[PDB]
C-alpha cells in the first residue's frame, strides 16, 4: 500500500540521514576533511560576512555550537574575525584563502544535490510534476 | 524551471528537522505511561511479534549487538522484560501494555498516510510510488 511505501520512504531517510546533519548526495570532494556543517559554515560565511548569531539562526543550533564549531575553524586557519564598522562589540566572521575553494566545493555539492532531484522530477511529466508536488505539500504539512 | 527540485529539497530538510534526535518517524506524542526511549519500546514491540535474540534484533534495528545489549539490559532492569536459553528474550505482563501503545502508535502513523494517499485517484497513487522509488533508489 502507498501508506507502507511512504513508512519505509521515510526509514530510508534516516538510515540515509545518520549521522549527517544534511542530505547531500554523492561525495564531498573537498579536500580538506570537515563535517557537513564545518563546509556549511564556510560557504554561509562565502556568501555573507557574518556573527556567531547569524549563523545560529541560518543552521538552527545553538549558539554555543556554533562558537564550537567556529573555534575549530578559526584554529584551522579557514576563518578569521574582525569587528562590524560601527558597534565594536558585534564580531563579524569571514573566510581566508584557504576555505574559499572549500565553500566553493559545498556550495556545488548543493548544486549537484538539486541537479539531482531536478533530474529525476524531470523523467515525469508537466503533470506529473503537478501530482507529486501536491503529494510533498500534502505529506509536508503531518511533520509541522 | 520549475518549483520540485527546491520542493524536495526543502521537504527532506524537514524530515531532517522532525527527526531528531528520534531513531524513527512517528506522529504524535508517545501515549505510554513510561518513558522510554524509541528504540526500547521498538524492541518491546519486536518482542510480542516474536521471542528474539541479541542477534536479531540487531539486524531488524540495523544497530550493533552493543546497543541491542544496553538496550535490553535496560528493559530488563525494569523487568520489563525476561530471558531465557542462544538466549531468548520475551515480555514480562507489565510490558504488554507498553509494546500494545508501541504498536498502536506505528498503526496511527501509517493510517495518517493512507488519509492522506487517498486524497489522489488510483493513477495518481501510482505516480507518486513511481516517483517515491525513483527517490529512494538515489539514497541507497
Ligand atoms: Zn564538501
Ligand atoms: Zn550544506
Ligand atoms: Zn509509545
Ligand atoms: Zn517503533
Amino acid at each position: 500500500s502507498l501508506a507502507n511505501q511512504i513508512d519505509q520512504f521515510l526509514g530510508t531517510i534516516m538510515q540515509f540521514a545518520e549521522n549527517k546533519h544534511e542530505i547531500l548526495l554523492g561525495k564531498c570532494e573537498s579536500d580538506v576533511k570537515l563535517t557537513s556543517t564545518q563546509e556549511h559554515i564556510l560557504m554561509l560565511l562565502a556568501e555573507q560576512i557574518s556573527t556567531n548569531a547569524k549563523i545560529a539562526e541560518k543552521l538552527k543550533i545553538s549558539p554555543a555550537a556554533v562558537t564550537k564549531a567556529l573555534k575549530k575553524l578559526q584554529e584551522q586557519e579557514l576563518i578569521k574575525s574582525s569587528r562590524a564598522t560601527n558597534d565594536e562589540r558585534v564580531v563579524l566572521w569571514s573566510l581566508t584563502e584557504k576555505a574559499v575553494p572549500v565553500a566553493k566545493e559545498h556550495a556545488t555539492h548543493h548544486e549537484k544535490t538539486l541537479s539531482t532531484y531536478q533530474e529525476l522530477g524531470n523523467k515525469f511529466t508537466d503533470e506529473e510534476q503537478e501530482v507529486i508536488s501536491k503529494f510533498l505539500s500534502a505529506l509536508t504539512e503531518e511533520f509541522q
